[PDB]
RNA sequence: GGAC
């Protein structure tokens, strides 16, 4: 698809030599129940939470103030995996409706960028546990449930080493044709 | 009813 071949082009996905062992930075779970959320997101470079992951993290990010990343670790509801990672770029934008999400709900915009795109099976990463989290595996967090550094720093190992068979790139062009043909219905 |  030439949309995908333009984000190709741009981004370095998949860096075969990634930092995982982080000396400073937040890292932040996020969850959708829309996939094609994460298409738009992939496209547009951009991602929404509620009101109060918003807040959790626009606050994470002017914290760091440039010293080191807010990652985020995406995974669709009951889909068994995670789809990738993106770093925060900017601070949030609390009330702008983006015009790309599923529903009307998610309100506000802050910028992304995406670095890892591809699926990591839960039985990966189901041994680690989160203290901050009544010592639940990080693959049963809600959105924006904080991952403590040393914890993250694994997570990080894991997901960039893992030789990954799918992802939503190989969906591309499916998410392409229905958005372009949802909106024809719309404007019908 | 909801981005375990």
């Amino acid at each position: 698809h030439p949309v995908l071949e333009k984000l190709k082009a741009a981004h370095s996905y998949n860096p075969k030599e990634f930092e995982w062992n982080l000396k400073s930075g937040r890292v932040f779970i996020i969850k959708s129940y829309s996939e094609d959320d994460i298409h738009r997101s992939i496209k547009y470079s951009i991602w929404c939470s509620t009101e109060h992951g918003n807040k959790r993290l626009d606050s994470a990010f002017r914290c760091m103030s440039s010293k080191g990343p807010v990652y985020l670790l995406f995974s669709v509801n009951g889909s068994g995996h995670f789809c990738g990672v993106a770093e925060m770029k900017s601070p949030v934008d609390y009330g702008t409706s983006a015009g790309v999400w599923s529903q009307d709900k998610w309100k506000g915009k802050f910028d992304v960028q995406w670095i890892f795109v591809k699926d990591v099976p839960n039985n990966q990463l189901r041994h680690i546990r989160l203290e901050n989290n009544d010592n639940k595996p990080v693959t049963n967090s809600r959105d924006t449930q904080e991952v403590p550094l040393e914890k993250a720093k694994q997570v990080l190992k894991i997901i960039s080493s893992y030789k990954h068979t799918t992802s939503i790139f190989d969906d591309f062009a499916h998410y392409e044709k229905r958005q372009e043909e949802e909106e024809v219905v719309r404007k019908e």
